[PDB]
């Protein structure tokens, strides 16, 4: 029918939005705003304080300050998921061994597979992460959820994403992931396919991703060219390499970027979504370098402005509210299964 879910189509997910009657407090929806890094001493930039008026993104979503926690957010979710064609949700994983981690994670989940998505996650730079606490969050993860309908697998494997895989040494990495590493996952029930993030030029990320023994590498940032990796002009390149070395390229697209809200210094990274035509572009030339799987930031990455989740038109009192312009509030699931469309047909 050219309808059904793409199970080599992540999308990006965060968990971490909060109400004041499920949570306790409007999590993420209030958030710090971020001093500037080259502004000097003595900044006091203060808060978001997550009212109705005042949120920490530049969109507003269609669904209000939701909760995390919801089932029925999480099963609007779900069917968003469907509508987009986006078989994966690459989940946000921040280690923070609470209570409430484990029953959201449960809940998504389950949402998941009432709607025959599935599940991996994307391992965040949680405090002192190292290889030797990676494995045993692993095994964790894997020992909890991998009998779970929904939770990932590529021909019999999980796989992670590890944001910000350059804060570990790839003589660090060799340890966990090459066949012979002393704290090895390959051949073990815990092996999974390990996509490492790709930043910068390939005389820096080629030795490091074949030294750390990444199976695959993805690039996450919306904004082009934000770093080489971010940058579609080299997917073509990317990919030739990665098919050469049996790596795994996953390049991620976005429908554009802003985050002036929580970081008004940060004006040079905002790429405008000109009613998808920036979208349109990133899209088309992930599937034209002829990889085998596409990465999504994101589903619901508000304070960045790279979701594709539902927005509309919002005018406070506080602020006024960037919204999808032109196109209506679901215009970017419905163009995200334009996309995966196109991508199937090439695949
Ligand atoms: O956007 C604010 C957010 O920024 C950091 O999280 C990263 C943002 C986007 O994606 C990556 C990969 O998923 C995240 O690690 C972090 O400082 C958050 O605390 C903050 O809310």
């Amino acid at each position: 029918l050219g309808t059904e879910l793409d199970y080599d189509t992540f999308c990006f997910y965060y968990d971490w939005y909060g109400s004041e009657a499920i949570d306790g407090q409007y999590r993420h929806w209030a958030h710090a705003i971020a001093p500037d890094p080259n502004g000097g001493s003595g900044q006091n930039p203060g808060t978001i304080p997550g009212t109705q008026e005042s949120i920490a993104s530049n969109f507003y979503p269609q669904l209000g300050r939701y909760s995390s926690s919801d089932p029925n957010i999480l099963t609007k979710h779900m069917d968003m998921f469907v509508m987009a064609r986006t078989g994966v949700l690459a989940l946000t994983w921040w280690n923070e061994q609470d209570e409430t981690e484990a029953k959201r994670i449960g809940l998504i989940l389950d949402a998941a597979d009432k709607k025959k998505i599935k599940v991996c996650f994307h391992l965040e730079p949680y405090p002192s992460r190292n290889v030797q606490n990676l494995r045993e969050n692993i095994v964790k993860l894997i020992t909890r959820y991998g009998n779970h309908p929904a939770f990932y697998r590529k021909d019999g494997k999980p796989l992670f994403f590890i944001y910000d895989s350059y804060l570990i040494e790839p003589s660090e990495w060799e340890k966990l992931l090459s066949p012979g590493g002393s704290i090895t996952i390959r051949n073990t029930a815990y092996d999974a396919l390990m996509i490492g993030l790709w930043t910068s030029s390939p005389t820096v990320q080629r030795p490091f991703i074949l030294n750390a023994h990444f199976d695959g590498f993805y690039t996450y940032f919306a904004a082009t060219g934000f770093t080489y990796g971010s940058t579609p002009t080299n997917w073509v390149s990317m990919q030739k390499w990665a098919k050469e070395n049996g790596k795994i390229f996953i390049p991620s697209v976005g429908p554009g970027y802003i985050d002036t809200r929580i970081r008004p210094w940060n004006g040079s990274v905002i790429r405008t979504r000109t009613d998808g035509q920036y979208y349109d572009a990133m899209y088309r030339k992930a599937i034209e370098a002829g990889v085998s799987a596409i990465s999504i930031t994101s589903f619901n990455e508000w304070h960045e402005g790279s979701q594709i989740e539902p927005a509309v038109p919002y005018t406070s009192s506080e602020f006024t509210y960037l919204d999808y312009e032109n196109r209506e509030p679901d215009y970017y699931l419905t163009r995200t299964a334009y996309w995966v469309g196109k991508f199937r047909e090439s695949k």
